[PDB]
């Protein structure tokens, strides 16, 4: 599924993210548009190390899911990395809370620190109503 803004704006605050460890919303908007354009069934191999990235958030395979083919991989959220594919993201955000509760936090995606920190997030959620 491909999500419009403010109904993945809205469907966020709805699973809890606004705050999340410290998250605000807006840095959530920002990191599921640059990682997969609110994308659900996006998927990115990355030949460099035999991992593979899933879903709206683009969580890795070697230390979030299991796809059974990443070397010397583990499962910390415990999901088969199938459940980050699906059209309803209630695991793909339970995922995604795991994956900040590390020292990182939001940090632990590259992509936010390009694209959203020290960044006016604000336009993500301008108008949703959240
Ligand atoms: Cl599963
Ligand atoms: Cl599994
Ligand atoms: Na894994």
């Amino acid at each position: 599924k491909v999500f419009e803004r403010c109904e993945l704006a809205r469907t966020l605050k709805r699973l809890g993210m606004d705050g999340y460890r410290g998250i605000s919303l807006a840095n959530w908007m920002c990191l599921a548009k640059w990682e997969s354009g609110f994308n659900t069934r996006a998927t990115n191999y990355n030949a460099g190390d035999r991992s593979t990235d899933y879903g709206i958030f683009q969580i890795n395979s070697r230390y979030w899911c299991n796809d059974g083919k990443t070397p010397g991989a583990v499962n910390a959220c415990h999901l088969s990395c199938s459940a980050l594919l699906q059209d309803n993201i209630a695991d793909a955000v339970a995922c995604a809370k795991r994956v900040v509760r590390d020292p990182q936090g939001i940090r632990a995606w590259v992509a936010w620190r390009n694209r959203c920190q020290n960044r006016d997030v604000r336009q993500y959620v301008q108008g949703c109503g959240v």
